[PDB]
């Protein structure tokens, strides 16, 4: 019932396409073609899944709050959805776009095939793509900081449904709030740091990702910043982030998170970027966000009924 | 034994690193460090192969004619090796570099790990990288023209040794001449051509890559330009080219060929670029080379004995 990028784990490749919708709100014939291209996407996802089961293909199309009422008059807007540009007073790199297409695979050839076919269907007259990122998993699932990324990511269908998807019975059930943020790593600055500095920064050990005990790690460590609770409930999210970039050029992390509630993501951003207690995540001394957007990925039914 | 990028077929990923050596001919300490890093490269290739046999990993380090005497006083220079910049009067995009590192894999994570570890070993104090390309195989091994690439590539160890490696008993036996050339495709010019025009351009059928008879295709079809013989012997080469690039940006073919004789490659370039009969390859109406370099990949024994 959900789109197919939230529940599956450990994809090896991901393609991220973000951009703006060039169709006008009154252009009903253009919007009808746009919605037929959406149906073509869901149909091609299904076909690749049957032809290439080893790809474990997944895909989602997601919409911003500013474009929501252009694309639909039938589906009510998700209650928390807003522009990420409202965070620009304290978080750098905000760049709210209309539309995200996120495709995951264990093979680049099928990842690329779906992305290419989809972009050819929509075309330049419907989508103005601002960013196209080819993400790939590294050996031992390490981020380019060379720490393992994913240790405390929710595991399994039950937990990823609980934390990643709007609850059954709620408006927009089985959709998901989405946050994307491209980071550029300063590895010339990070590589020379002593191991104790690197482990203080992240809050886990480098080799095995063992948690540093709370009383020995700084309150500004990354895991101290992002492991948050409210009323005894953990504000967990489902991350699908992947490394990207050139060894000899610009590189970093293509961050993406799916969540049952946008609040779970936004409170972590307030924590990392100094809005909760005045203090910033230590990781931000070594990496910089240069894009950012909020979206909602509808359930499969609501996607097809926009 | 050869380096390990010539004989294996059908790699799914390739990383191409081309650039210039920053070590002076008079720096014996720097040259000894450089050669220790070459040794580390060959040791890591062997280690990845034992740990990840499913990667089918391969790698080669290759040297230009300009840099040959800087890196060795012991191995004689290959008899045909020269700078590709000597073709600049008729072939666009020439950009001769000192060094090529070519790594191939069936998994991007191990391809990238070897490429990144190698670049960190050499460092920016030894190598100035001018181009880093991440190539990937597409579905059905099709070039971005959507024709299958590789149908007449020599198959199996026997033929790829014969055409890809210097013959046993010759100077530099089991090394290979190498040519790299990055193409940028103009798919907006190509896609609207009818199938009849596309098949005339390549010289094979699109769906099944069946050869169109020589008397029914233009002399400037790509197959007529490149299927060459002299004195009854075919001028075959071993191609390892891969697509690369962004769907919404610059994309094309990262061409690379290995040959037992540089003449086999250069005669095909003269053919394609109008130097033999004044006529250009039809494929060049739709794609443009923007880089180019000639190198020699020594045998594994001459590589370690530089
Ligand atoms: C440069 C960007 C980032 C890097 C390199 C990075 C890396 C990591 C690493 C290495 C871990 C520890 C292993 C794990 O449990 O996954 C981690 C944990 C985590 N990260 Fe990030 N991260 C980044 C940005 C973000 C952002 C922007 C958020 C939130 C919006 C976030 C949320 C989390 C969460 C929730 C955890 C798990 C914390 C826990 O409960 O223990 N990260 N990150
Ligand atoms: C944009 C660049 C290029 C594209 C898209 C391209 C594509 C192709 C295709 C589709 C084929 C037919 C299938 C096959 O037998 O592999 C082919 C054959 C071939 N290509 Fe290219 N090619 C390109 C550049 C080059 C260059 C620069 C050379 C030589 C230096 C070359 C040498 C060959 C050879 C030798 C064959 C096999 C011909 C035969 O014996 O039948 N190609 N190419
Ligand atoms: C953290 N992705
Ligand atoms: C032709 N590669």
């Amino acid at each position: 019932m959900a789109q197919s990028t939230v529940l599956p784990m450990h994809c090896l490749y991901g393609i991220f396409l973000e951009g703006n919708l060039k169709i006008q709100k009154n252009d009903q014939e253009g919007l009808k073609k746009f919605k037929d291209n959406i149906k073509k996407f869901t149909l091609e996802l299904d076909e690749i899944d049957k032809i290439s089961p080893q790809s474990r293909i997944g895909g989602a199309i997601c919409f911003s709050s500013d474009i929501w009422d252009t694309v639909t008059k039938k589906i009510s807007k998700p209650k928390e959805l807003k522009s990420v540009n409202t965070l620009s007073s304290y978080m750098p790199g905000t760049s709210q776009r209309d539309i995200l297409i996120h495709i995951i695979s264990d093979r680049m050839d099928t990842c690329f095939k779906l992305a290419q076919d989809t972009m050819r269907n929509f075309g330049e007259d419907q989508l103005d793509i601002k960013q196209e990122i080819h993400g790939f998993r590294r050996v031992e699932e390490r981020d380019l900081t060379d720490f393992i990324d994913g240790t405390e990511n929710p595991d399994g269908d039950e937990l990823r449904t609980q934390y990643g998807l709007v609850a059954a019975g709620q408006p927009n059930e089985f959709g998901s709030y989405v946050f994307t943020q491209r980071y550029v790593h300063n590895l010339k600055k990070w590589y020379p740091e002593p191991l104790s500095v690197q482990q203080d920064t992240v809050g886990r050990t480098k080799k095995d990702s063992i948690e540093i005990p709370r009383d020995k790690r700084p309150i500004t460590s990354h895991v101290s910043r992002t492991d948050l609770s409210e009323n005894g409930k953990d504000l967990k999210i489902v991350r699908q982030s992947l490394p990207y970039g050139q060894i000899t050029g610009e590189k970093g992390l293509m961050f993406i998170a799916y969540a049952c509630s946008l609040h779970n993501i936004e409170k972590q951003l307030q924590s990392m970027f100094g809005q909760l207690d005045g203090k910033h995540d230590l990781l931000l001394k070594y990496t910089t966000p240069v894009t950012g957007s909020f979206y909602f990925a509808p359930s499969k039914k609501e996607l097809l009924e926009l």
